[PDB]
């Protein structure tokens, strides 16, 4: 449960981002896309603490909370990002660390390290970019320790090298309500396009699962339970290999409400890909669309509270996530129904691309959106298609 602040924060944080997967849905360069509203929101309110006048407005005002005082937010976004650990298994099936990355001339303020380390529990570092390689290195490896080698790499080059570097690292693993067999387990080909197809591994499974096919529109979503109905994961895939900016269209806050409406418990056979899934963002670029544009400008930045210094600006916002894919859930009572009622399952089978989100069930905020269309593998030979499987 939530209090009616932070309730209105999620909601917030949830519209932010659906704004930011379709602004980089727009983006021909992003293939795959992983985001966190709360760690976005969390991004912004770190603005809101280091900010000043309008640099400090504009994060509350893309984060709609203007008709709320800086204290509020920060305390609401504090409650947030603790309650992400609640239906997720902290520090095992969820990790995420904040570090703020400055020159190597610029001295953070006691006072904002401490309140940053308090509600966003957010690290301090000075960096010299001179060194381009030892810069990145320690990106990197903060973000490897971070993850426990989930997340190897956060990236491979730092384009503005003369501001503050927020860095987000996370690893999440949907953790099932009714767990996958480990021996469910083998290899099958993801079609990417039409005409492309990687080499995966893919995890199967039949049980009772809210479902609802969508045959004018011609796609499919299921509702799998996470651990304990704390949160539960969403799939939408279209019928045919297609690019998903027709989905992205019908993808709306209203329209979501409408599709869970036409759900409905039925037997469904999901087999889905198995496996890490890593994805950098650096958000910088969009956040300006969206209203932030003071901090991210290093002459109308004013980022005082978080230095005492102007030519201090939010060069980037790295949102770097490793999401896995695995059997590993809760164990369910075998034979609790049986063989004739998972009799003609409906066929959930994601080997091509789909659009995710983690929903927390009580109080409906969004975990994660996201969208799988490479996931890691070698190209298959096009060739192997002469050799038929007789």
């Amino acid at each position: 449960m939530l209090s009616p602040k932070a309730a209105t924060l999620a909601e917030r944080s949830a519209g932010l981002a659906f704004s930011l997967y379709q602004a980089m849905a727009k983006d021909q360069a992003v293939e795959n896309i992983l985001l966190s509203p709360v760690v976005v929101a969390s991004s912004l309110g770190l603005v809101s603490l280091g900010g000043k006048a309008t640099t400090a407005s504009q994060a509350k005002a893309v984060l709609s909370a203007e008709q709320l005082r800086d204290e509020e937010v920060h305390a609401g976004l504090g409650e947030l990002l603790r309650s992400l650990s609640n239906s997720t298994a902290r520090n095992v099936t969820w990790k995420l660390g904040s570090r703020l990355y400055g020159p190597s001339s610029v001295s953070f303020a006691e006072d904002f390290v401490r309140s940053s380390k308090q509600h966003y529990n957010c690290e301090h570092s000075k960096i010299n970019f001179r060194d381009k390689r030892s810069a990145l290195q320690s990106i990197n490896e903060w973000a490897a320790q971070t993850t426990d080698g989930k997340l190897p790499e956060v990236t491979k080059d730092v384009e503005r090298t003369d501001g503050a570097l927020l860095v987000n690292a996370m690893f999440f693993k949907p953790h099932w309500d009714e767990k996958f067999h480990h021996k469910m387990v083998d290899n099958r080909g993801f079609m990417v396009t039409r005409s492309y197809t990687v080499g995966v591994t893919m995890m199967h499974r039949t049980g009772l699962y809210n479902y609802y096919d969508d045959e004018k529109e011609k796609l499919q979503i299921v509702e799998m339970p996470l651990a304990h109905k704390l949160s539960s994961l969403i799939i939408l895939m279209p019928h045919h290999v297609e690019p998903l900016e027709r989905l992205e269209k019908l993808l709306t806050k209203e329209q979501l409400k409408i599709w869970m409406g036409k759900m409905q418990k039925k037997a469904v056979a999901i087999s889905l890909p198995k496996g890490v899934v890593e994805v950098t963002h650096d958000l910088q670029k969009h956040l300006a669309g969206l209203g932030l544009t003071e901090a991210i400008d290093k002459n109308k930045a004013d980022l005082s509270r978080m230095s005492g210094k102007k030519d201090l600006y939010l060069a980037s916002v790295f949102h770097a996530t490793a999401f896995e894919w695995d059997t590993e859930g809760n164990p369910f009572d075998q034979d609790i129904y049986g063989r004739e009622e998972l009799r003609s399952p409906k066929l959930f089978y994601a080997d091509h691309p789909f659009i995710f989100l983690v929903r927390d069930t009580q109080s409906g905020s969004l975990l994660f959106i996201g969208r799988l269309v490479r996931p890691k593998g070698d190209k298959m030979r096009d060739e192997l298609l002469e050799h038929h499987h007789h």
